[PDB]
């Protein structure tokens, strides 16, 4: 775009609608859109260029809101950089945006203060930049598209659900259509909620002292001097945590920048205001995509919708978020009424593991443990067996076969051939429930929960319990199991339930959905080749404490190879007579009834 | 445009009528309008170039308003960005703005607060733009026009109405014909309705001290010192509650900017302030695309009247909005009078589902379950069927068929066949109403309700209660019910009816709207292939709450090609002798009798 | 990129996302993109060039934190450079950045003082500067890839482990794929934990204290005159102990700087706010090497995934960090409950060793030591012996054959030639606990530990204590012993456990964990061939005092060359029908059936 | 001494150049123990050394 700002000596388009964006980590993460600029196609007004792929209604309007904006709970989360993304009704509305690097904060100043925050925006948008609905695709993002189709090609449905896994890592989960270029001055005032309990009544003019403050902390510089100086602001100032004034655009901001000289600011800065965009396997469509044939890139979408929701399922976190009520579950994101749940206790039943591996055992009865309590993988008396994950698990052993040819001893040299011998041992993990009311004291008591990934929140570290015996239960997920009832129950916890992606546990009260009852805080133990399995805890205080980091993808270590590459150049539908014959090329496409037919002979 | 620009160093017109309009999201959506540069047509002030299918008529007509307009009520909703475009007698003229980012705050901020709206807009427009009668089609309009028309050539009447929806999404509901460019400095300016209720006599003095405070904001930039300060305006300023002043357009604003700079501020500035057009589906018109048939561009625009008719009805909610009713219904848009209609009870019967698959009983026994209380499709006793939905459901199976020939074992190759075989299963979902008096006992009490994408609003979460087994109802409709009375009755909620979109409810007193009675809450359940189903409940707390969100198009996945593709080349009515035969070309219609009768003789 | 900033008269950006980091260390170690500049791609503003392979998405967001951010414990690490790369789910979050020249401060005002830390951050990001997915990588580092790949088919699996911990010295653990530039303005104080606990209802005010103290501060310069000072004020700055402004981007700070001319001052400074990557040993994907074969760049992410693994545990050092418990242990980063676990006292029993070697018994001698009770390598009577590292140990020894041909014996020359006799010789460790009551008098008393690297704690040297003889473990582990239990109880300590890499030390209560117990504070003794050996001691005055530095790899000398190198030319799979076949050239892999059928054909 | 690796120089052989590795790591030990000397150094007791840099428990 240099020859167009040579051209026309002005600034380009500082945000551009065309790139991928995702909601939780709020970031724009790739380009997915090309964006050429052959033709200088500029905006209505002489200051910005704009792609050609790309169109900009100006809207240039400016807002100067008086008072603040009171979010009472933050499970609206009501985003300043994004407010028509963090609102739709996606797969998951209310974790739409509770990973951002804005809402950590709210959420860590909100809870732990007991102070609900309002902002004094001021969002002066300009353009309402919009893509063109015939656009193409960025070279990398159309790249990365048709790796993951020539992957899906090959019969690696675990690797393609891997390689989009990274797409979305790298391309996020919503591909941006409109986006409101612009600059925003908001000041993040987090007040008490005994503060507006106390001022129900006069909640406007708490509102208007928060706005008046943000107004005469922006253009005066000095704090012992203000405008509309009253007794209410001082109590709101006395009531007051956290205050930030944080400019989303424009000139960075400073108490001394007059809000003139900070709307003047705005002739080169502009920022996303108002970004919103459709989901990126929305976005792939047979139209998007010419050379991909269209049930190949259905699939590929679908592909992409389930390793979105994947991404979601496994970010998001269910459990209640009432702060006055004592089964509070701070990391939480999604609140049900668990809490408010009627609350229990269950005794847990123990764990044990089933090999079945093709050869070499020294692999698979690492996996494998029997119970503690019996001591084989029989279900103890009382308790009814539950299955968890019945999912096949490899890992690459490297093999060298060396055969020396030496000629009188001294020209000795060795050469070898290198072989990847992967062994599959396929892997059940199995735990009982209390189904009637056997003794506690056969009912194990769980002490807690580690890996090598994640941190035991009893012991804050991953190391096991003195006493304790660690369980494996898939490949490193390590359970510590009380031996006996007294010595360990101070240290332990009761159980909430163990439930995996595919089944979920039978504890709540045959229908069970995946969740723990009784208002216990659930956290996730292990992922999977794409499935989660997670544990439930009573809600003490190491559930809180402080807040769970944002899960990122891929969700599992790259799939070793497991079966063979294949080469599907012929492509057909059963419902219509539509085919699809692969030229010598990689990935070139064409319709032609010969060479179909001719193939298809072939191959059949 | 650049080279106009460069021949004439004057800006180009801001704001253009050229191009589509959303009612609802109330913002552009896509260009419907080329808008050629060939010919540098200016305006008649050399200020702003216009393009060769767009004519201007400068008004410049500049009002100060000295005093508020109040706005009682928010049914009216004199949206202030587009004015003649809410206010037409559309399909739906109440709802014709209620989705806007404006109406939105502005609802929100006059039920929460119980507070009117007033205004005090300068609304500068300049130039009264309109697009000339003989105008042409942008590129991306017209192909995505000639693309609906090639799907509705297919006979893909699923995949033409989703491409159509796709269309309102990237291109609005309403082509804009007249656009006033200009400025606007508005203070939305909402106050309590009991300071209205105390000064009924003296709302002059009201709409007075509002427009002063106005100006002396604007200008002074000093809040200690005001012009006009009387007793009035301070109990104003007492019972005001969120004052936010917006400029939409010129300079970005701020209490400094004396308006004597903020109106010398528009000389590049300038935003639609009126914009009026008139919906995408009649602008396409038979003598609008040339090429395109007359009756198949007809079958089209009916096609998106259709699929403008679906976003309406499925974005709006109908039910009372009264403030002071008990009934009181926050997410609702458009109002009856349900609130003030008699209050009733009814105890809901149970949902069950028929399977009639092709093949793979798999799948169909997902979506179909019977009932709770009897366990078969049998009406239970003393209920009345009513019929909900009857459409096919299909998802796509991807299957590859591999058959490898390798000599000496060694040159082992796989090579395989994309079958795509998509599976359609009818479904019907029938629900039972208790036409006679029968127990309480047997009525299933309704407990809530939540799929996939939307939200159970009790739950707060996508989870089942507990206690209460999840009914599948087409695909991911999991409606809760409880399997007894008592233990279940003080956290469910009254039942109010479930209605689709081909048959309503009998709940409303045999004719029987598609509406639930007794005051309930109506919320939107499912969309399937373009048909919505409803669930409504009693009005109590979770009815209100949050307001809904937006509901974007399209309102169905892509749907699967189940029928094969057809190639009408030739085209036929049955009223007038006219025909239509497609050329070798792509999208080439001409008029032959020699080809239309040949083509005629060798298809019938 | 200098023909850029020729053609364009504009800066560079600052800081880039091409290049490794490391989490420990918390610098970027090296270059893992190329980042070519043969297209002068810019920043949509005409600031800062980006490079090809890059893209950046400005956002230039600019937040005022009215009041600090306080930190209770040091554990979470809230960094300021790097936000979201210690924060991740990697190998070890809870030691992500606990080794940064920030933290190591932080800490040591934290627990040297009783002073939690709080920060009044000033963070205007300007840039979110993104890696393209589809980037090359870095001529140096894609050479030591392939240097790295070479070495794993010479089969020299230490070697390779060893260039691979060189790589991470040289290029880092995470590869930064997202840096938000921009600039910092943080201001570190820290402040007693008592000033808390008497203002716990008042920490709001603390906070505003704290920050309206940096912003006074920053622009003023002078110290007898600040705005809003009040008496709390006051009360903060008594209870203050070592404050520090530090401006992490932008022009150098000092105390005269108004935030003004501090936030333009931003016009070529920008460094790096919050900069996100993911792990190296993941960003060397089968499809970012295209040369180098799948399969073998797999085996080398999983060197590399193994590197970085024995990198991280031997950094981190477990043990309880709680300030008011008496074993709390200083220099440990990760804490569980050790000082909470009950205390014991264990008595030491001694270490001896066994000699297997090729030839030259004077080597092995010096490494093998027998007990000091018994005098053989027999277990003493009532105690378990316990295994500790079974690995070969190999130095090398240079010697020259000369044979000297002198005619007339004037011109008599040597002529020799260089051998290099690397001898190995396996070594085994075993040390042994009281599995029952033995009497204390047999118990040997644990009097302390040094080697050549590390320094005895008890006594601050590289020496042995009188009294004591020093038991040479591996080759220079002397752990000193004393002969007898009275005249050495004042000087020694209560021992805790040997527990090395592969196998742990039986006290903790049969599993048993690599860690002590009864609070006993864990320190690193030996590295040898990446397995670390560790001794653990009660926890005294002696294990906190100063912090412990950070350990740099490699792990270990150079490896000497014991196996022959050997030539993969061919490569092969099990699992799919995939080979990779070496052309004459260094690194230059293709697919060939008839040239790897017949090199196969010549090597088996 | 760690520096000089035998892939820092190509034309040097490798285990040459690891013998002159060893030469250059006992020629920074002779350094080393040659100029450190061990003595206690702290302040109070009458045994206080104070050239000595490294300390032991001597006083
Ligand atoms: C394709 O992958 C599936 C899933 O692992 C497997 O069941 C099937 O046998 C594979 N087919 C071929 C031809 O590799
Ligand atoms: C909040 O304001 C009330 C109003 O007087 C005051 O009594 C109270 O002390 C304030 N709280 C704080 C924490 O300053
Ligand atoms: C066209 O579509 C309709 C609606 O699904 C169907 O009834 C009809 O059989 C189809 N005709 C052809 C020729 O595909
Ligand atoms: C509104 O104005 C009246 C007039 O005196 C006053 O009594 C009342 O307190 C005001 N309400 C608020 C909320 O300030
Ligand atoms: C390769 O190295 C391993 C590990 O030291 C050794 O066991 C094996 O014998 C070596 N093979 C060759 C051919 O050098
Ligand atoms: C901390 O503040 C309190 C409040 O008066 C004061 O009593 C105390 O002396 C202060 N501590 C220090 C170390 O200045």
């Amino acid at each position: 775009f240099q020859i167009c700002k040579n051209a026309l000596k002005l600034p380009v388009l500082e945000v551009l609608p065309g790139g991928g964006w995702d909601n939780l980590r709020n970031v724009d993460m790739g380009r997915v859109m090309d964006l050429t600029y052959t033709n200088c196609k500029t905006t209505e007004d002489g200051q910005y260029i704009i792609p050609d792929e790309v169109y900009t209604i100006p809207q240039k309007e400016s807002n100067l809101e008086m008072n603040s904006e009171v979010l009472e709970s933050w499970m609206n989360y009501q985003s300043t950089t994004s407010l028509s993304i963090n609102t739709e009704l996606a797969l998951f509305s209310r974790v739409n945006g509770k990973f951002s690097t804005e809402f950590q904060r709210m959420k860590t100043l909100q809870v732990k203060d007991q102070a609900v925050t309002t902002r004094v925006q001021v969002r002066n948008r300009i353009y309402t930049v919009k893509t063109t609905p015939t656009s193409e695709l960025s070279l990398g993002f159309t790249k990365a598209l048709m790796d993951i189709c020539d992957q899906l090609e090959k019969n690696q449905t675990k690797m393609a659900t891997y390689l989009a896994e990274l797409l979305i890592l790298n391309y996020g989960t919503h591909v941006i259509t409109s986006v409101d270029a612009g600059a925003a001055l908001v000041q993040e005032d987090h007040v008490r909620s005994s503060f507006l309990l106390d001022n129900q009544n006069s909640q406007n003019t708490v509102t208007a002292s928060a706005g008046i403050a943000f107004l005469n902390i922006v253009n005066f510089k000095v704090e012992t001097d203000y405008i509309s100086q009253t007794s209410l602001t001082k109590d709101y100032l006395s009531n007051r945590t956290n205050s930030r004034v944080q400019s989303f655009g424009g000139v960075p901001f400073y108490p001394g920048i007059t809000l003139e000289t900070w709307q003047k600011g705005i002739t080169n800065h502009l920022v996303a205001i108002d970004r919103a965009g459709l989901p990126l396997h929305f976005f792939i469509k047979p139209d998007k995509l010419p050379g991909l044939p269209g049930p190949l890139v259905k699939k590929l979408s679908k592909t992409v919708e389930t390793a979105v929701r994947h991404y979601y399922t496994f970010n998001t976190h269910p459990g209640c978020t009432n702060v006055d009520s004592p089964n509070f579950n701070f990391q939480a994101n999604m609140d049900d009424d668990s809490c408010d749940a009627k609350v229990t206790n269950f005794t847990f039943g123990g764990v044990y593991q089933e090999c079945t591996e093709l050869s070499g055992d020294v692999l698979c009865q690492n996996l494998e443990q029997k119970n503690l309590l019996t001591g084989d993988f029989s279900c103890p008396p009382g308790y009814s067996p539950v299955h968890l994950l019945s999912q096949t698990h490899e890992e690459g052993y490297s093999r060298l076969e060396c055969k020396k040819k030496c000629t009188l001893k001294i020209f000795c040299k060795t050469v070898c051939e290198d072989v990847f011998r992967v062994a599959k041992a396929e892997f059940r993990a199995y735990w009982c429930v209390a189904a009637g009311q056997v003794p506690d004291n056969s009912g194990l008591l769980f002490g807690g929960v580690f890996t090598d990934k994640t941190i035991n929140p009893m012991t804050n570290a991953q190391s096991c319990p003195a006493g304790y015996i660690p369980l494996n239960l898939f490949e490193s997920l390590k359970v510590c199991v009380s031996l006996d009832y007294e010595l360990g129950f101070k240290f332990s916890v009761p159980f909430g339930g163990f439930f995996s992606c595919i089944m979920g546990n039978p504890l709540v009260n045959a229908p069970s959905l995946k969740k723990c009852p009784g208002g216990f805080s659930q956290h996730l133990a292990v992922i999977s080749d794409g499935c989660q399995v997670s544990y439930c805890v009573k809600a003490g205080i190491f559930t809180g404490g402080s807040l769970l980091p944002v899960r990122l993808p891929p969700y599992t270590k790259p799939p070793l190879m497991s079966q063979v590459a294949t080469n599907t150049v012929i492509v057909t539908n059963s419902e219509t007579a539509r085919s699809w014959i692969k030229d010598p090329q990689t990935n070139q496409w064409k319709l032609g009834e010969p060479l179909e037919l001719r193939r298809a002979m072939t191959v059949i």
